[PDB]
């Protein structure tokens, strides 16, 4: 309830302690709401070739961003489906620009960024259905995207990690069980009830970046009913049966040491292994929730990027 | 005291637990202790070029094994100093043949395996002094070994991890503080008293691979006096001051979830970060003490090898 955190994370929270709770803000705090604050960061970014597209698939209209390294336009690449965090309420290609551009050039892939519908304007399960539809589209247009559509991965942070895990189950229930070759899950949310876990108590009182109070706001925005009445594993992953999880694609899971969602994340890792799924799971020491989008580099930001890149290249090599 | 472990590790424990105990064996249990029982595993290994040498350095005589990938003999490579585990009492190039050959070929390096003096025939601090002398020898003969001696790292498991960390401090106190560019530490032992940490209680009662009874055997074998009377940081890393740890090289530390040494390993990570050292540290879920030398591959063995390879190549690149 009290180990040390890296000074960069401590400095970032202290600046945040001044602000009002979230339910008392105009949701066009999306604009400042670090599109602006992240541009002000001034951080180093690697050169990239970026392109936006608007398409139709499986009965939906989608917006996508396609990101590729320089000098690879004529080369056929593996593909990464990236799902951003933000509590289901915020986030865009501007807020997550640093980890997306880093993964793309270091792994040497084509990244498809899915700009899914945000809550509370949309609710469960619209985004899961959009992400399934985008996956179908990428398989249909591999030749025009210059990718090997069989070498495919899904990866995301926070709420994006929750979506990566659910669309892996959804795709299987639709008869598409061989499409996704790996799932990368960076501090996901999984629980019907969070107060069951010790980390909720230790880090949820408002002195760390993601509070028990913040969590209650995001759940109400995302869910169309209370989780206990909803009783749906695609909404709350913790409910998944051994049968639900059997045959899922190999997983890589990260958890943060000082994070209310820590223990429920580690419990889902255990659930996947019981069902026979290949799982590599680690707890990262000194880190807090959301650290992959923190602009000032730390030893754990660098470790996590490099470690994901090596896992992706290990998986992709089996399909070339 | 009760999370799940991988089925492979449970199987390995029952096979080891059925065998006669340690303090009731002739120390020429060395021939059978996974020189034969390893060979006998007959697992696939990758091709390598191996060479043994006997040399003089800093007033000592050393035995070394030098390992390199095929087709790189004329290319100048970075170098990895490797220190095997075994409680300070067992271990050789036959017991650790699998991770040494994997690291060598995947990272594309020259591995120098240091066959240090075993306990109880030798005691603290003889082995530490031998490893410093080998580091000096590697630096003297870089042109004859075909390596860039500046791009140098030290890595080890269990007791080999304890040795990696101590020789990083020893070398610094000798005025050789720029020689080691990174330390890789796989479940090390650090404590004066182990019973201060909760993981000693949870996993030390004889139902896991490294018991409190086993630990007591190795300490009495290695130490010339009790740790509390010795009061020496190079013997028990936990005693190290902030002043001792300043200016040390960047660390990668692995800890195992079901392992008596878990909490004291995680404490040493905190100590290094407090002193300003760059540290990436993780807890590996589902794993037990000693897992890097288990022959049957697990998702955790693969993750750990690939992740070390990605860290070594990150460090080496800034020196070429």
């Amino acid at each position: 309830g009290n180990p040390p955190i890296h000074p960069v994370y401590a400095a970032a929270f202290a600046a945040m302690k001044e602000r009002p709770p979230i339910h008392t803000l105009d949701l066009k705090v999306v604009r400042e709401s670090s599109e602006a604050r992240q541009l002000a960061a001034n951080i180093k970014l690697p050169e990239v070739i970026e392109e936006d597209k608007v398409v139709e698939s499986d009965g939906k209209t989608l917006k996508l961003t396609i990101v590729r390294p320089p000098g690879t336009e004529d080369q056929i690449l593996p593909v990464l489906i990236f799902l951003h965090g933000g509590g289901f309420v915020f986030g865009s290609k501007y807020t997550h620009i640093k980890p997306v551009r880093d993964l793309t050039v270091k792994a040497n892939v084509v990244t498809v960024f899915v700009d899914y519908s945000l809550s509370p304007e949309a609710k469960f399960p619209t985004a899961i259905e959009e992400i399934y539809a985008a996956i179908l589209w990428v398989r249909e247009n591999a030749s025009s995207l210059n990718i090997n559509a069989e070498a495919l991965a899904v990866a995301g942070d926070s709420a994006g990690a929750t979506l990566s895990a659910a669309v892996s189950i959804y795709a299987k229930e639709k008869g598409l069980s061989a499409a996704i070759k790996t799932q990368v899950l960076i501090y996901p949310a999984t629980a019907v009830s969070h107060a069951k876990y010790e980390s909720y108590k230790l880090f949820g009182n408002g002195d760390y970046i993601l509070s028990a109070e913040d969590l209650k706001f995001f759940s109400n925005a995302y869910l169309p009913a209370p989780a206990s009445e909803l009783n749906d594993k695609l909404a709350t992953l913790e409910l998944a049966t051994k049968a639900d999880l059997e045959g899922l694609p190999p997983a890589l899971l990260f958890t943060a040491e000082s994070d209310v969602l820590r223990d429920e994340g580690e419990k889902y890792a255990q659930q996947l292994a019981e069902a026979g799924v290949d799982v590599a799971a680690v707890r990262v020491l000194g880190a807090v929730h959301g650290f992959i989008t923190v602009p000032v580099e730390t030893p754990q930001y660098r470790f996590t990027i490099n470690t994901i890149v090596a896992h992706l290249r290990d998986i992709y090599a089996k399909y070339n």
